[PDB]
């Protein structure tokens, strides 16, 4: 009797891969969204800066990195996968406050 429409799929991944340039990626990402390692790290793997900073300083290779770090690395790479449109917003959501100028 008329009416009828549905859809909206669902993702399904498990332990994604990580790139060796994961570091350069983040840095670039930040320089892209012009966000703070904090905001990102927060929307990356729920972390801070002092940490992410060390991850960008030591750049613990994802080949030797420890599960602890890898856990983050994986997360990050998972975030860098998100849609630019999202990341743009995700970041904005974090900042929470445009205040032109």
């Amino acid at each position: 009797g008329s009416s009828g429409s549905s859809g909206k799929p669902e993702p399904t991944n498990s332990s994604v891969e990580v790139s060796p340039d994961i570091y350069q990626q983040v840095r670039d990402e930040l320089k892209r969204a012009s966000v703070s390692q904090a905001v990102f790290a927060r929307v990356a793997f729920n972390r801070t800066q002092g940490l992410l900073s060390e991850i960008l300083r030591k750049e613990e290779d994802p080949r030797t990195a420890s599960q602890s770090l890898l856990v983050n690395l994986r997360a990050m790479q998972n975030f860098l996968n998100l849609p630019e449109v999202e990341r743009d917003r995700i970041y904005q959501d974090e900042r929470s406050g445009p205040s032109s100028g």
